[PDB]
């Protein structure tokens, strides 16, 4: 019964392979006429740097274009993050608008931007062989700024997970150490311009999966409020859930990226484009300030215990903001397992996961996905029998299996008034510290591939941002040690249910692989949070080019 | 069992009495110390003028504030719009930032405004005697600006309604006319508005609720995108509804008061206070433009029969933009009975009315909502019944019926997914024609009291754009004449169903009567739209500025 996903998964691999062909065959035709291009300097400088080169005239846009084509082609060997060479590229690389503020910058997508022509299968048989009819907002608003988008990098198959694999074109894998997860659900992009094979990059973030794939590949992601960027146009798997809005944000390796990004994407044409996207301009002024923080802090939120890696990074980031002249105030959102447990997963499943799981149907389901599918198609009574169960011993699994059952509008209607309260409980409560942002440890170092769907509990850090809907970004602040790594060992969590123990094994043998904390501010206060991202990048990481 | 409704509304009424008693006193003991004050110059001062005298010292807030106190209390007296004195505003007088853009001036709630010591009834017996402990954040907010909120005037039971009668408080009635309903929710501060005892108001809105009474009172009105204004704090009936979005807004004499409401609550204050709100500044330049304008218009939505007045109204202002060198494009939103039917109804109904239907548990039912309550109660399954029955010769009333069943969540995710693609549906028409704006009928002359709550047909007009979540204001352009007046003899609605029927008869009897059109544009632009009512505003009516 699977004869039309195995068909779809034999043209995918066909197209896939294809592209990569079409790629290597550009690339080495542009290195015949060029042998004298020095591809290592222009590989290695930063995006600001890269964008002034091709501004002034320094650098053409071809040798940008045709340098990062062959390292993006070259690091996919390693990392299988490339679903998709986006084919007229080479024709929008010389229609380029020459007073974009991204002109000649080659972006690399998440494969659910839409792209005309292209195929946004999100790992899915159902959605093989139904090529975008055109370019979502985003995508158009990139090329109206003269960004030239190049590829399409994988996400795990319906892009439901932390994890990156699906059964068209298999798993990504993290550059650092190809037996670790790349992260996810934007987890092409986290291998991909993680490797250097791509100076920016949009994902999108329902749970975390701009800032999982950020932190486990060692660059920097911002996920802003929701509805600070236009969705129009992006290729979905759910739709109309609105208790726990998607975000779509970039990624890239530094903070400044970030924000000049967003400044690019923020801009008549985006707001024209899409009006349902409120016309806020980027706030100059705001990420440039340089005034002292209130900076509240944790060590943990009591529901995922973090590694020894996680802790250090964070003490470590809050004991230099403290050098810096900023106040740490220690601070944790009241109610975290409400938040996650009944908000954030009754927000995300408050159907039961039946229009999730029309998108399998017929399909093959991916081992990153562990359980997933088969928990969601058990009947009502039946999640409600086992939450019962399993509630004496394992608490936490009984409290997200009973609030992933369907219900009716009336307590859907209950559910949005209750998600709405919670982020006015949390505001209060902020603002009662008198709060600028909140520092926080990110989930790390990178799992073992096919261990997050098995750790589910691990969101926490993430989730509870999409629940509030609060801008939320990522920066990498160190590498694990020998020590951290040897004390990963006495770790337990504090649960001791599956998703602890997962928790721990999945992180062993992570010496050297990277380290993040998170940067909150309140609702559209992206301007904010990337101000204080780069206050953490400038402390923690001084050695980072300019 | 009715012993606890009856005794809500015995204090009701005597609070409101009470109340009323102490405006008498402090209006009396003021004009005592002040024989010689010009109150007809203070009362009909342009509020724009008013704000400009408060702030250079010619015009102390005492003097304005006990001059529409005392305007309010006269007022009151024909149309029953006052339901609190909210106590503490004279304290709140003496204390107004000085530099606040609203100094001194007097402001009309709406009784859904939460405000620290006062009921907000919404009409309903399980509200009463149950005051709010803190002030909404748009009330904190007008405070911040100087502004002094002075009184709380009345609703329809619950708000679901475009009259304004409820068992506590009573009937309001229209200012131009006591036959008539005021409109509604909101209509309390048209009555009051309209009849010069208010410079300014706040109302909400979700299916015409700030038009409807601004539109049969004769007043300017603006509903806002959605989240545009911030709604914390506010006293409701129904939480956690998203698919049709509550709008707050301004209420006034004119579009140059609406606008400065606008530009005063758009400030850090606001932002601050409710960080959900994006922080979009008044853009004054948008607003000041004078650049000719590509407006869509159409003069019937082909689902509620505009009265001969409406259309009247739509087409001379159509063609006074005209010759002032706007275009004037052709332009109706598509697929505008199932947006009504399925998308808006099954929106504000998704549960059945179950949730709604909590607030009247033990309460009297005021006449003013018909059967509302009755037809909600009705079990699924019967509903369902009902509406085959009538589905071949009233399609209209079968399809609301059938849209006000209950459903599961799935089913309420596929409504708000399609609510989100019509939304981009009519968007990419507007861009398909590169229209700035769009004209409208509003609904009008005002109903016969106690007739809305029988023609819910006719929320077609102004429900679209709750369902669109576009801005939209409307501007009193015209009158009813005996000549549009004996042309209702003619009008048979579109469906010759009940709420056609109900609506012909309704909308007689209007000689003389306001009558409105309504202004759209794109979500988040509330300044366009209100460049564009100037326009009409100045184009329909000179005077106003
Ligand atoms: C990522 O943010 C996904 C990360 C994630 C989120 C939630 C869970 C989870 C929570 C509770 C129980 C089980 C699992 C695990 C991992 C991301 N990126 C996109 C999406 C997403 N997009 C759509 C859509 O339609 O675009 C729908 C669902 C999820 O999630
Ligand atoms: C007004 O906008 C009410 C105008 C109105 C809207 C809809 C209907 C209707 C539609 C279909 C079937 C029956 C009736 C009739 C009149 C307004 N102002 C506030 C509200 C409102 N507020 C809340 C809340 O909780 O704040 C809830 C419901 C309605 O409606
Ligand atoms: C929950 C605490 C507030 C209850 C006090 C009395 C209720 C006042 C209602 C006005 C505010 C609407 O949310
Ligand atoms: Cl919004």
């Amino acid at each position: 019964g699977r004869q039309k996903a195995r068909g779809a998964a034999t043209r995918a691999r066909q197209k896939q392979r294809a592209s990569l062909e079409t790629m290597d065959k550009a690339v080495q035709r542009f290195r015949l006429q060029n042998p004298d291009l020095d591809s290592e300097a222009l590989l290695t400088l930063p995006l600001l740097q890269l964008v002034q080169k091709l501004q002034s005239g320094e650098l053409s846009p071809e040798a940008v274009f045709f340098t990062y084509l062959g390292k993006a082609w070259e690091v996919n060997k390693g990392t299988n993050c490339v679903t998709s060479y986006l084919t007229d590229c080479e024709t929008q690389l010389s229609q380029a608008p020459r007073q974009g503020l991204l002109y000649g910058v080659p972006v690399s997508l998440k494969e659910c931007f839409s792209y005309k022509g292209h195929d946004s299968t999100l790992g899915l048989s159902l959605n093989e062989g139904m090529p975008s009819e055109s370019d979502c907002v985003v995508v158009q608003v990139l090329k109206l700024q003269g960004a030239v988008p190049f590829v399409h990098t994988n996400v795990p198959q319906s892009m439901f997970s932390y994890d990156c694999s699906n059964p068209l074109f298999g798993q990504t894998m993290n550059p650092w150490k190809s037996s670790k997860s790349p992260g996810g659900s934007s987890g092409g992009e986290g291998a991909l311009i993680g490797s250097g094979g791509s100076p920016l990059g949009l994902g999108t973030d329902i749970g975390g999966s701009i800032r999982f794939p950020s932190a486990f590949c060692g660059i920097c992601g911002l996920k802003p409020t929701g509805n600070r960027l236009s969705k129009s146009g992006l290729k979905g798997c759910v739709y109309g859930q609105t208790a726990v809005q998607l975000s779509l944000g970039p990624m890239a390796r530094d903070v400044e990226s970030l924000a000049l990004c967003l400044k690019a994407l923020l801009c008549e044409h985006l707001f024209t484009l899409d009006p349902t996207v409120p016309p806020l301009p980027f706030r100059e002024e705001v990420y440039r300030s340089s005034r002292p923080l209130r900076v509240g802090y944790y060590e943990t939120d009591n529901y995922t215990m973090p590694s020894p890696a996680m802790r250090r990074a964070l003490i470590e980031t809050k004991q230099r903001l403290e050098a810096a002249g900023h106040t740490l105030i220690p601070f944790l959102p009241n109610n975290i397992p409400y938040a996650l447990e009944v908000l954030s997963t009754g927000g995300l499943f408050s159907d039961g996961g039946r229009s999730f799981l029309q998108n399998f149907k017929g399909d093959f389901v991916d081992p990153c996905l562990g359980d997933l599918i088969l928990i969601l198609r058990l009947p009502s009574w039946f999640k409600r029998l086992l939450s019962l169960l399993l509630k004496p011993l394992f608490p936490r699994l009984a409290a997200f299996l009973n609030n992933m059952r369907p219900r009716s509008a009336e307590k859907l209607w209950k559910l949005q008034h209750e998600i709405e309260m919670y982020r006015q409980s949390v505001i209060a409560q902020w603002k009662a510290m008198n709060l600028d942002v909140l520092l926080t440890p990110m989930l790390g170092p990178a799992l073992d591939l096919n261990t997050p769907g098995r750790a589910t509990g691990a969101v926490s850090y993430t989730m509870l941002y999409n629940c509030l809907d609060f801008p939320a970004g990522v920066v990498p602040v160190t590498t694990v040690t020998a020590e951290d790594d040897a004390q990963m060992e006495l770790y337990k969590g504090y649960f001791g249910d599956i998703w602890d123990i997962i928790l721990k094994k999945a992180m062993k043998n992570s010496v050297g692989l990277p380290v993040a904390v998170q940067c909150v501010a309140l609702p559209w206060q992206e301007e904010l949070c990337l101000r204080f991202m780069r206050e953490v990048e400038q402390l923690m990481t001084p050695q980072k080019q300019p």
